[PDB]
């Protein structure tokens, strides 16, 4: 445990995409960097922007991809390699379709819940054995393309709670870092 962590947050760049459902990992990652006094440095070498920090005594590397959601992995693969982090020491924060709105679960491995970003990372890291901070966004309402549901902005009802759900998410991420899946605790 003289080894560093990678905390990746999944999202699409662009002002109009910032507050969409598929951009929760970005906000949650933006929150953490802020908590650790970390500044996002453009990482030419892999493509994503990167902030470094320290939490519970552990080396942290935070990352947010600078391309579209679909090629996260083409930027997180070379980035993880750069800072030589094993896939088990990589935590990825993303919105989950299979989790009810507001629910935050923590898991290593498992599915990909139709998230095109998580798959892109699984492909680029080969294995699907990295950690996840899953943020429920709920299932789409009735007849509705999920791939467009996640590119829409949260309803005025929901967005009232998003700020508080992300704070709780950043808190789950911190707690995952100090313990393990001894967390998934009251998280």
């Amino acid at each position: 445990m003289a080894e560093p962590l990678l905390v990746v947050g999944l999202g699409n760049p662009g002002a109009n995409y910032a507050r969409t459902r598929h951009n929760l990992g970005f906000v949650v990652a933006d929150l953490l960097a802020a908590r650790l006094g970390a500044k996002f440095k453009a990482h030419k070498r892999s493509g994503a922007e990167v902030a470094t920090g320290r939490s519970a005594g552990r080396s942290l590397v935070l990352a947010k991809p600078r391309c579209y959601m679909n090629e996260s992995g083409r930027q997180i693969g070379p980035l993880a390699k750069f800072y030589s982090v094993a896939p088990a020491n990589i935590i990825v924060i993303h919105d989950d379709l299979d989790l009810e709105f507001g629910r935050i679960r923590l898991k290593i491995g498992g599915g990909e819940g139709g998230h095109n970003g998580l798959r892109s990372v699984v492909a680029a890291l080969g294995t699907k054995d990295f950690q996840r901070v899953r943020i429920g966004i709920g299932r789409p309402p009735g007849r509705k393309d999920p791939a467009a549901f996640v590119l829409e902005n949260f309803t005025p009802a929901e967005r009232a709670e998003v700020p508080t759900i992300c704070e709780q998410a950043a808190d789950a991420t911190e707690l995952l870092i100090e313990q393990g899946m001894e967390p998934a605790q009251n998280r």
